[PDB]
RNA sequence: CGGGCUUGAGUUCAGUGGCGGCAGGCGGAAUUCGUGGUGUAGCGGUGAAAUGCAUAGAUAUCACGAGGAACUCCGAUGCG
């Protein structure tokens, strides 16, 4: 039981190891999602623009045939491929409205986990 | 030993300044846990992997709730 009428929000959660693209309606209810690991890029190449393009194309094709036409992009986390995903969901029928970087930064919060040697 | 002086020293008055100390209040970002909604094939991690968590419903996303800790930019100087 979902209902996405005309416009929605795309969420990209990237990191140094993987990228997850998830499209949702105005109430943040996900209708489709994809990732490099889902596409089958289990390697160091999970953080590749090609993998991001493949995942974004799959997600956009899966979600376009549901009434989704316009989307607003939110991006969290670093990593190559966010631009590729944005371009792919822009060119796969879905029209982008704005690009918003919601990457969370701390105002000196909790302690980071040590340092690798 | 006795007397004198104002430069040392101290007291007063004024100006200016500070992450200087102790104590009480208040705040936002982030993180963790629980509850509910959407959704399903993976997430996480490495030089590469596995252990680990997941169809008895994870990662992701939205809302409600709870608690602890530290204070981005200013910001390299200043105080003791």
């Amino acid at each position: 039981v979902v209902r996405v009428e005309a416009v929605g929000q795309a969420h990209i959660h990237s990191s140094f190891n993987n990228i997850i693209i998830s499209l949702a309606n105005s109430e943040g209810q996900v209708i489709s999602w994809s990732s490099a690991g889902k596409m089958g890029f289990r390697s160091s190449k999970k953080n590749t623009p090609y993998a991001a393009q493949m995942a974004a194309q799959d997600c956009a094709k899966v979600a376009y045939d549901m009434g989704l036409r316009k989307v607003t992009v939110y991006v969290k986390g670093p990593g190559n491929g966010r631009e590729s995903a944005i371009r792919t969901i822009h060119g796969a029928g879905i029209e982008v409205m704005e690009i918003i970087d919601v990457t969370p930064m701390p105002h000196n919060g909790c302690r980071p986990p040590k340092k690798r040697r």
